[PDB]
C-alpha cells in the first residue's frame, strides 16, 4: 500500500518494480507540485527573491502548500480521505494498510482549517504567507525572505480585519498554524524517505 491521497489509489501493483510504482504516483502528484510553483510565480515579491532562495522556499515549502491546499480532502465528520482520483477511503481502511499518526495528525490540522472555512481570497493569502515561511536553513538571503514574509502577513492581518472586524484572532490563528504545518511536514518527510 501507499497510504498518500496525492496517489491515484492506496493500493501498488505488487509485481511492478520500485521505479515503476514510482512514476506511475508521480504522474498523480507532479500536477500538484507544478501548480504550486505557478502559485509561487503570481507573488510578486516572489520573483524579487534570488533564483536560489526561490528554489529553495519552493523544495521546504511545496508539501506545506499542498497540505493547505488539499486540506478539505480530510473529511473529519466522513472519517474519509478523498484521494487525487476523487475515490474515497475510510480512516479505518488507511490505518489497515499502515497509515498511523501522521494521518491522525492530518485529520486534526484539516478539521480545525476546515472549519474556519476561509474564503479564496483568504486561504490563497495564507498559502502565500505559508510558502514564504518555509524553512530557512537553505537560503542565502534570509533577510530578503524574511521582508516579503511580513509584506504577506501585513496583508492578511488587513484582508482578515476587513473580513472579521469583531473575530480578529482569525488571524493571530493562522499564524499559530504554522508550526503544526512544520510538524506535519517532518513527519511526513520521515514517511515519505520510508516508503519501501
Ligand atoms: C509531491 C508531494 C508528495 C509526495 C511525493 C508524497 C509521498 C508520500 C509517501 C511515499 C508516503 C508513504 C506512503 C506509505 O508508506 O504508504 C506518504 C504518506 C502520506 N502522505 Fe504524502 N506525499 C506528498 C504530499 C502529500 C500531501 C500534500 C498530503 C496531504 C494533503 C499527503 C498525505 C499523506 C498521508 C495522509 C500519508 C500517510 C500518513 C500515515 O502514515 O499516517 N502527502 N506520502
Amino acid at each position: 500500500h501507499l497510504v498518500c491521497p496525492m496517489s491515484k489509489s492506496p493500493y501498488v501493483d505488487p509485481h511492478k518494480s520500485g521505479h515503476e510504482i514510482w512514476e506511475e504516483f508521480s504522474m498523480s502528484f507532479t500536477p500538484a507540485v507544478k501548480e504550486v510553483v505557478e502559485f509561487a510565480k503570481r507573488i510578486p515579491g516572489f520573483r524579487d527573491l534570488s533564483q536560489h532562495d526561490q528554489v529553495n522556499l519552493l523544495k521546504a515549502g511545496t508539501f506545506e502548500v499542498l497540505m493547505v491546499r488539499f486540506a478539505s480532502l480530510f473529511d473529519a465528520k466522513e472519517r474519509t480521505v478523498t484521494f487525487l482520483s476523487g475515490k474515497k477511503y475510510s480512516v479505518d481502511d488507511l490505518h489497515s494498510m499502515g497509515a498511523g499518526d501522521l494521518l491522525n495528525s492530518m485529520f486534526e490540522f484539516s478539521e480545525k482549517l476546515n472549519a474556519l472555512q476561509l474564503s479564496d481570497e483568504e486561504m490563497s493569502l495564507f498559502t502565500a504567507v505559508v510558502l514564504v515561511s518555509a524553512d530557512r536553513s537553505g537560503i542565502e538571503n534570509v533577510n530578503s525572505v524574511e521582508a516579503l514574509q511580513e509584506t504577506l502577513i501585513r496583508a492578511l492581518r488587513t484582508l482578515i480585519m476587513k473580513n472579521h472586524p469583531n473575530e480578529a484572532s482569525i488571524f493571530t490563528k493562522l499564524l499559530l498554524k504554522l508550526p503544526d504545518l512544520r510538524s506535519l511536514n517532518n513527519m511526513h518527510s520521515e514517511e515519505l524517505l520510508a516508503f519501501k
